[PDB]
């Protein structure tokens, strides 16, 4: 019939037993995130950039947009990636979580530092993200 084109944005749609407020709290803190991301001093500020502590080198970030009552966006420095966490108010103490992580466009290009097929990192990152999304995060929200 047809095949997919371009690089799809790592989408992770899942429904947790929490509220958009709680789910947001998991994606609007320093300790909460660090509980499923990395040790850093998160900063809820627009155009605010920080630095995290990774065992594989420091990786700063830069907030793009801030909207607790919806979602937020931020870029990834020393890498060239973007991770945005969407939130949907479902109710009944439930909320829809959608992890969107892109960076590349066409399946072929290559980024520095990493230097590897974007499609490879997409799966590599997606996988770990999938688990993390259904490993710590879940434990974070549920916890």
């Amino acid at each position: 019939m047809e095949q997919q084109n371009t690089l799809n944005d790592i989408k992770q749609t899942i429904v947790f037993n929490a509220s958009i407020q709680k789910v947001w709290s998991v994606v609007s803190t320093a300790e909460g995130i660090a509980s499923w991301f990395m040790p850093n001093d998160f900063v809820l500020e627009v155009g605010h950039e920080f630095h995290v502590q990774s065992p594989f080198g420091p990786s700063p970030c830069k907030v793009l947009e801030i909207d607790e009552p919806n979602h937020l966006s931020f870029s990834w420095d020393t890498d060239g990636w973007v991770v945005s966490f969407d939130l949907k108010d479902l109710g009944d103490n439930k909320t829809e979580f959608t992890l969107i992580h892109g960076g590349w466009k066409h399946p072929d290009e290559i980024l520095p530092k990493a230097n590897a097929k974007s499609s490879i990192i997409r799966d590599r990152m997606s996988g770990g993200w999938v688990a993390i999304v259904n490993e710590k995060l879940k434990k974070v929200v549920e916890g």
